[PDB]
């Protein structure tokens, strides 16, 4: 397994048609997963499955600018399950990140950070066994 937290450099940032694929397995009794697409200290796109927020499962997405979190975007469709293997695909499109889990579209997140070519790292963290993390241009 890859060591979590894991840093995947994104050379020259992201760009439309870049597809990022994360494969792993959720731990038993997991609490959280997080993908952090970072522009230096800023987080352009935070994708944060929460397994037990007041006994509900929710995916929180947000952006962190100058150490301040913005307005969350929340999705109640929750495809992850403790103990089970998953695939996350993040396709960069002109206006948003488009996320599919296990080959099913999940959500889109509009670009708040405009300098896509400066979003040059992806941090992967949380309660997973991480199998692989990679990108390709489609
Ligand atoms: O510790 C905290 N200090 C804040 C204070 O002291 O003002 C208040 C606050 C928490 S926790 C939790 C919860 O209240 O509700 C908030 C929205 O109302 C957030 O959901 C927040 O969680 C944070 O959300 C971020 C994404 O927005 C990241 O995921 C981050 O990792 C995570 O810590
Ligand atoms: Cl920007």
């Amino acid at each position: 397994m890859l060591i979590v937290p894991y840093n995947l450099p994104l050379p020259g940032g992201v760009v439309p048609r870049m597809l990022i694929t994360i494969l792993g397995t959720v731990k038993p009794n997991a609490n959280r997963i997080a993908l952090d697409f970072q522009r230096g200290n800023d987080v352009a796109f935070h994708f944060n499955p929460r397994f037990n927020e007041n006994n509900r499962r929710v995916i929180v997405c947000n952006t962190k600018l100058d150490n301040n979190w913005g307005r969350e975007e929340r999705q109640s469709v929750f495809p992850f399950e403790s103990g089970k293997p998953f695939k996350i695909q993040v396709l960069v499109e002109p206006d948003h990140f488009k996320v599919a889990v296990n080959d099913a579209h999940l959500l889109q997140y509009n670009h708040r950070v405009k300098k896509l070519n400066e979003i040059s790292k992806l941090g992967i963290s949380g309660d997973i066994d991480l199998t692989s993390a990679s990108y390709t241009m489609i």
